[PDB]
């Protein structure tokens, strides 16, 4: 029961992979389960949900 973010830009594994890398890089010990077919990212223990949303956006893939 962690955080959930739905991303429009996610349409293939080339989006999920980058987001997962961005999260893990900027947040140590972060668990990321991403599904680009469902266009949805499941995020474990991370910094402020607002921050990690920006981190996901920082990957260039965002629903915004």
């Amino acid at each position: 029961a962690g955080l959930s973010f739905h991303v429009e830009d996610m349409t293939c594994g080339h989006c999920a992979g980058v987001i997962k890398g961005a999260i893990e890089k900027t947040v140590p010990g972060a668990a990321v389960h991403a599904d680009p077919a469902s266009r949805t990212v499941v995020v474990g223990g991370v910094s402020d949900a607002a921050h990690i949303a920006e981190i996901i956006t920082a990957a260039g893939y965002t629903p915004e």
